[PDB]
């Protein structure tokens, strides 16, 4: 079973040596808090969260790095290697990658002023990355709930609540105006715009996206508070102002007669939203976790020990 004391006798300062690294780099990176936890669903929605997203290309296996819903849009890397560093000069082959990485996305929330809490730890690093499964599950923008469902329900996040309370990220963070580019002026091949869109903001997104424009700008996945963790994302929900196709499904969907009551409970209640979102992100946490003696403790995150 994984345990939030894991590492309290062995490193009791890496949550703080994490911290520290985040701090620093968001005095240049503003983005880095909501970078890291994007990097830690993507790395749980693919064989569980055993840091297989962190390896890089060998003659033997394909980075997960390349696969569509990482290409060109997951980023810190470099970040992470920069705690693992100081982390393993503080406490030699001690804390995996897997669990680092769990730890930089509670303390990115943290720090972006979300809840506070000690993740379960005790995860191992895979012996390998896996592109083809990265491909077959990563959720994608242009899904229906339905699929958004599916998606969830395929790593073993069963509960609309997850996928509510999870959604949530989107309170802070960059989108590409790639993924939006249908919902603006051609979605669902009707060659209008996708009608659950807020008219108001819908001018607003065709300005900062327009037709033949730069696919690769990024733009706000929160127009209240951008760069802030709190509960706006779920009040933008409800005034059909979510920017990507499966945030406004949550509350717009046909599917949506589950999701509706937490989207509201969500934007209701800030506390309400935070304990959600904690369950949530533990029970990500601890999907397929290798644990004991399997997997390793990876020294340089980007390749297994040799
Ligand atoms: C429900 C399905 C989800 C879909 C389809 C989805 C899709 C995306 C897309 C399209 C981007 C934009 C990437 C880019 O343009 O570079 C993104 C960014 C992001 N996602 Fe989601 N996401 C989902 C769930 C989640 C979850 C569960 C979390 C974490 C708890 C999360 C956290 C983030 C964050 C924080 C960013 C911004 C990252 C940055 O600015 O570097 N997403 N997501
Ligand atoms: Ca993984
Ligand atoms: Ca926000």
């Amino acid at each position: 079973q994984l345990t939030p004391t894991f590492y309290d006798n062995s490193c009791p300062n890496v949550s703080n040596i994490v911290r520290d690294t985040i701090v620093n780099e968001l005095r240049s990176d503003p983005r880095i808090a909501a970078s890291i936890l994007r990097l830690h669903f993507h790395d749980c929605f693919v064989n569980g969260c055993d840091a297989s997203i962190l390896l890089d290309n060998t003659t033997s296996f394909r980075t997960e790095k390349d696969a569509f819903g990482n290409a060109n849009s997951a980023r810190g890397f470099p970040v992470i290697d920069r705690m693992k560093a100081a982390v393993e000069s503080a406490c030699p082959r001690t804390v995996s990658c897997a669990d680092l990485l769990t730890i930089a996305a509670q303390q990115s929330v943290t720090l972006a002023g979300g809840p506070s809490w000690r993740v379960p730890l005790g995860r191992r690093d895979s012996l390998q990355a896996f592109l083809d499964l990265a491909n077959a599950n990563l959720p994608a923008p242009f899904f229906t709930l339905p699929q958004l469902k599916d998606s969830f329900r395929n790593v073993g996040l069963n509960r609309s609540s997850d996928l509510v309370a999870l959604s949530g990220g989107h309170t802070f963070g960059k989108n590409q105006c790639r993924f939006i580019m249908d919902r603006l002026y051609n979605f669902s091949n009707t060659g209008l715009p996708d009608p659950t869109l807020n008219t108001t903001y819908l001018q607003t997104l065709r300005g900062l996206c327009p037709l033949n424009g730069n696919l690769s700008a990024l733009v706000d996945f929160d127009l209240r508070t951008p760069t802030i963790f709190d509960n706006k994302y779920y009040v933008n929900l409800e005034e059909q102002k979510g920017l990507i196709q499966s945030d406004q499904e949550l509350f717009s969907s046909p599917n949506a007669t589950d999701t509706i009551p937490l989207v509201r409970s969500f934007a209701n209640s800030t506390q309400t939203f935070f304990n959600a979102f904690v369950e949530a992100m533990d029970r990500m946490g601890n999907i397929t976790p290798l644990t004991g003696t399997q997997g390793q403790i990876r020294l340089n995150c980007r390749v297994v020990n040799s």
